[PDB]
RNA sequence: GGGGGGGGGGGGUUGUUUUUUU
């Protein structure tokens, strides 16, 4: 029975356990290096209100009222519902400090309210004292709104005109006074560093606050606690008419206004309606978290019988049978295929937009669709929409189609907010959306496919019915629809707060706990304590929650604190360019994209790009180097390279701009003596992959994994100190790699979807962990003489070598604190750079293999 | 635990939501 198997398994595990203490690396330096270290240790140890401007603005407004383009634009704008409330909106804003505006889809509140305020100020003779700033949650949204408003005003965007925008690394600044600026929310937070009061800003508008991102909440709290200091500033908040009362309550019951929307009628169908209408018969016959989740999940199964008999009277028996056999935790793509076939058979012309949770669902639905004979012809176009697919499909989705053909788009929630087709008539909404929750207890981030929210369902329904009446099919029964969450949980309760805590400390917003508690929907105390503990362990904050000199640079850097530490270390060790590229990739996406079908080829090309570095961080460096090399040969070679390795040119350009920004910040802080990341003086060690790996280890140290090379096949098992047994994601370049020189990996992203996965990994060498890791100890197990880092990263070494390494590590810690405290480029002429030079030499030369 | 048996089927399994920073 199980006894024999358990007895065999215990012995096998013991044999594997006994084999662990036979496979440790042998940290070993030669006699000459040890003598040099001994000598070095022994030696070293011993605005305003201008009237003429307002007059000119009024004269321009009067003279330009007769322009033909402006007349046409106002004829277009007249159709907007928000024009009917212009007098009410202006009076409400002018008579109260804070107002809340609720508008449905098509109300145009984004492009009209700011124009209303600016024009009203201009024609009253005080147009030189208006400075309106409207915040947007997306860069493309800000750009589009800015250009739309500028066109409505018959003026060019920016260029000294009234309207403009400013996003990261792109800005078209408008006039100093009497202007509208459509920036992202993150721009305003950067303003508070040097202008805490926003003295030049008279009106500030917070847009799309119904969806609760971190930056919007932080800015809202800052504005709330700043109003007492500025009695003349006016605040406008825009919501989506759902739970718009809570924002008014948060601001002391400020007046609230509502703009009716203007959308074509949309017919809504549920699962039972689809089953009854399309007569869907299942083909396969093989049908055989905490807190709020438990409740909803429970009431569902406390009424499940009671709800069911209500379908046995109005509807048919087949519908009830199919509903009964229906199962959650998945999206029935057979039902989607049957519904699509029904629509293409006897429904009128119109694009179909299907909302799916993940990429696997998109792939299997696309395969199911094109497996049939009818969809493989030229009378149907199927476009999958996903942020990881090449832009050639994003630019091919807006084009109108001939009336004979039909366009079917299978999309994630990107098409719900970012992509606006403005052509879809039929919408099929699988009620699944992927959400991420941060488990502070296990310090882990988890993804799962949860039921879509009420606001998300309303937005999906409103996606159709833009240019003509449309249909919305919902893949969940009425009981699920009525038992659905009103809003998605804000990311303030779903993300780590380390960067947020550093930003709070850099804005002089008082204590971290106090400011976080003053937030609406405040985070739990456990998350705040964990963030502060991580920051103090990182040595970014001292004991008394104050900004350590390293913490100042970390906070002023627009990245995560670990990424900022990596950037500082790269600037200090003169490997600036690869470290900056890796940091940009870690902060904002990887340049690799994947097209549908050709997915294995993508992984083959990715492994080709990684050469033999056994790391997915250096493959990004290789891809960036190849992309830069292709430019010097021409644009055609650039396109060919991006099409060969499945890269994203836009992402690569963005990464280049982020690298330039980091270099500019480092020059400002004084770490480097140049602004170009490619300056050789700051890129002495840029060609050494070992130094780059050491700097990566220095940046994200505590994220370390252990490899145990077993034998049957020669599989690899990866262990983590806190997460237990984990796995390497198939997207990684080390998922099928077995020739590992060292048994330690470094990772940045670790997420739990079905099993704990390390999305990016990098094989790292013992001296990197020795000189850039935790505490060092020198013990002796039985016979073996060992040196260990953090009591679990153990290496083999004699006592003398280990003690010299420990003393060298202490000396480098002191030197690093000195260098960070008073930044200055390191001069490599035998003065005090010997401490860093010897570790560079050790990492370069001493380590060869295991 | 293995491919010591077919004494059981007690253990052998699992790919990428969307965004943001003078």
């Amino acid at each position: 029975g199980r006894e024999i198997g358990l007895w065999y398994a215990k012995k096998q595990g013991q044999k594997n356990k006994e084999a662990e203490r036979q496979e440790r690396a042998v940290v070993h330096m030669d006699e000459r290096r040890e003598e040099q270290i001994v000598q070095l240790l022994h030696s070293v140890q011993t605005n305003e209100p201008d009237a003429t401007l307002d007059q000119q603005l009024l004269e321009d407004l009067q003279k330009k009222k007769t322009d033909l383009r402006y007349i046409e634009m106002q004829r277009f704008r007249e159709k907007l519902p928000s024009y009917g409330m212009q007098k009410e909106l202006v009076n409400m804003i002018d008579n109260h400090q804070v107002t809340v505006i609720s508008g449905e889809t098509g109300c145009g509140k984004t492009t009209q309210v700011t124009q209303f305020i600016l024009d009203n100020y201009i024609e009253r003779g005080k147009g030189s004292a208006c400075r309106i700033v409207c915040t947007q949650p997306r860069r493309i949204s800000a750009i589009s709104v800015a250009e739309r408003v500028a066109a409505e005003r018959a003026e060019s965007c920016g260029n000294g005109n009234s309207t403009g925008y400013q996003i990261r690394l792109q800005s078209r600044l408008p006039r100093k006074q009497g202007s509208i600026l459509y920036c992202t929310t993150g721009i305003i937070l950067q303003w508070l560093q040097s202008d805490p009061h926003l003295s030049s800003v008279s009106h500030i508008v917070l847009d799309e606050i119904h969806e609760r991102n971190l930056q919007s909440d932080v800015l809202m709290t800052v504005v709330k606690d700043l109003l007492s200091y500025r009695p003349d500033l006016k605040v406008v908040l825009m919501s989506a008419t759902l739970n718009a009362e809570k924002f008014s309550e948060y601001f002391g019951n400020c007046p609230m206004i509502h703009i009716p929307g203007f959308t074509f009628p949309v017919v809504e169908y549920l699962l039972e309606d689809i089953i009854e209408k399309i007569r869907y018969v299942p083909e396969q016959k093989e049908h055989r978290n905490r807190q709020e989740k438990e409740e909803k999940e429970a009431i569902y199964k406390e009424r499940w019988p009671g709800y069911l008999r209500e379908l046995r009277q109005r509807y048919s028996a087949s519908t009830v049978d199919v509903v009964e056999m229906m199962d959650d935790e998945k999206v029935d793509l057979n039902l989607i295929a049957a519904l699509i076939r029904y629509i293409v058979l006897e429904e009128e012309d119109g694009a179909i937009l299907v909302f799916l949770p993940g990429w696997d669902n998109i792939s299997t639905l696309h395969d199911l669709l094109m497996s049939q004979v009818m969809f493989k012809s030229d009378k149907f176009i199927i476009i999958p929409l996903h942020s990881l697919m090449p832009t050639v499909n994003q630019t091919q989705v807006f084009k109108r189609t001939p009336p004979g053909v039909r366009k079917i788009v299978i999309a994630t929630n990107i098409a719900e907010t970012s992509i606006t087709i403005d052509d879809v008539v039929y919408v099929i909404d699988g009620g699944k959306i992927k959400e991420t929750h941060f488990d502070t207890q296990n310090n882990i981030s988890t993804m799962s496919a949860e039921w879509v929210s009420k606001a998300n369902a309303k937005q999906r329904k409103g996606r159709a019915g833009r240019v003509q009446p449309g249909h919305c099919y919902h893949l969940y029964n009425s009981l699920r629809a009525s038992l659905l969450d009103d809003y998605q949980l804000p990311e303030i309760l779903r993300t780590p707060l380390e960067e947020l805590c550093l930003q709070i400390k850099i804005l002089r917003l008082g204590g971290i706990a106090h400011f976080l508690s003053r937030l609406m929907d405040p985070p739990s105390n456990e998350a705040v304590l964990l963030s502060i503990k991580h920051l103090m362990e990182l040595n970014a904050l001292d004991k008394q929650e104050e900004l350590t000199p390293l913490g100042v640079h970390l906070a002023r850097l627009p990245v995560e604190p670990h990424i900022g530490k990596m950037i500082l270390f790269g600037a200090l060790f003169c490997c600036l360019d690869p470290v900056l590229t890796i940091a940009a990739s870690l902060s904002f996406k990887d340049p690799f994209v994947i097209p549908l079908g050709k997915e294995k080829v993508a992984d083959a090309r990715r492994k080709e790009l990684a050469k033999d570095t056994k790391s997915d961080h250096l493959t990004v460096v290789n891809a960036f180097k190849g992309w830069e090399k292709a430019k010097q040969r021409g644009f055609r070679y650039e396109k060919d390279y991006c099409w060969e390795y499945f890269l994203s040119s836009n992402t690569l350009q963005m990464l280049h701009n982020m690298k330039g920004q980091f270099a500019e910040h480092l020059l400002g802080a004084g770490f480097v003596s140049s602004r170009n990341p490619q300056d050789p003086e700051s890129n002495i060690n840029s060609d050494n992959e070992k130094i780059i790996k050491a700097v990566i280890c220095a940046g994200l140290y505590p994220k370390v994994a252990k490899i145990r090379l077993n034998l049957g096949r020669k599989m690899v098992k990866v262990y983590t100190k806190t997460d237990g047994v984990v796995a390497i994601h198939p997207k990684s370049v080390n998922v099928e790699q077995t020739e590992f020189n060292y048994n330690w990996l470094i990772y940045h992203l670790k997420m739990r979807t079905s099993s704990i996965y390390l999305y990016d990994c990098t094989e790292v060498s013992p001296y990197c962990l020795l000189f850039f890791g935790g505490d060092i100890s020198i013990q002796k197990d039985n016979d073996q003489e060992t040196i260990a880092v953090d009591e679990w990263i153990i290496f083999q070494s004699p006592a003398r070598i280990a003690h010299l390494v420990k003393e060298l590590r202490k000396e480098l810690d002191i030197l690093l604190q000195e260098k960070i405290e008073s930044p200055h480029p390191v001069d490599w002429k035998d003065t005090k750079s010997r401490d860093c030079a010897v570790l560079s030499a050790i990492i370069d030369l001493i380590k060869t293999q295991e």
